[PDB]
């Protein structure tokens, strides 16, 4: 619709955040809208108007998790290497991830009724993304400044 794709791989361009607490013991996570039981991290599709990936990230973090913070690091890109449904390979999604230091969480936000939202230690957060079958999101988490204990 209004989405943007890599001119090389034709993959859909996404940006998101690893929203860490100030102490950096916990990371904010949200539930998928399609898969209502899977815990992921805030991200969404880049739109034409958006000048940089930081814009898409901070927007998507707000819309999806009602989270406000400053980007303290670029974590680089990870790919969603998901084989096409008629599989029985070019990547599906390129994600541009930033580390964000949480300044505030709001009780209202545009998908406050469509998603849940919780802070998880590195351990619980690792298992959640295993359960979710999203290792490219775990790769991003690992590039963060999160404490591993
Ligand atoms: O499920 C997947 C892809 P995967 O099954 O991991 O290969 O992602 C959907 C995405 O559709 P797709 O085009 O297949 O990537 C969904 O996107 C689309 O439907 C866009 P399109 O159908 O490709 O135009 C949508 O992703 P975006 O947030 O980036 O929009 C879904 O996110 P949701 O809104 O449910 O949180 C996202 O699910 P998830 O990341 O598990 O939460």
């Amino acid at each position: 619709e209004n989405q943007v794709y890599s001119p090389v791989t034709g993959a859909r361009l996404v940006a998101g955040c690893i929203c860490l607490t100030p102490d950096k013991k916990q990371v904010l996570m949200i539930t998928s809208s399609a898969h209502k039981k899977r815990w992921i991290v805030p991200k969404g599709g880049v739109e034409k108007d958006e000048p940089n990936y930081e814009t898409t990230a901070q927007r998507e973090t707000w819309e999806e998790a009602g989270c406000i913070g400053k980007i303290v690091a670029n974590l680089g890109t990870v790919e969603d290497m998901r084989p096409p449904k008629d599989w029985n390979h070019p990547p599906r999604t390129e994600f541009h991830f930033y580390e964000l230091e949480i300044e505030n969480l709001l009780d209202k936000f545009p998908e406050c009724h469509k998603r849940h939202r919780k802070l998880y230690s590195y351990t619980e957060a690792k298992q959640n993304l295993i359960d979710a079958k999203r290792p490219e999101l775990l790769e991003a988490l690992n590039r963060s400044a999160i404490i591993k204990d």
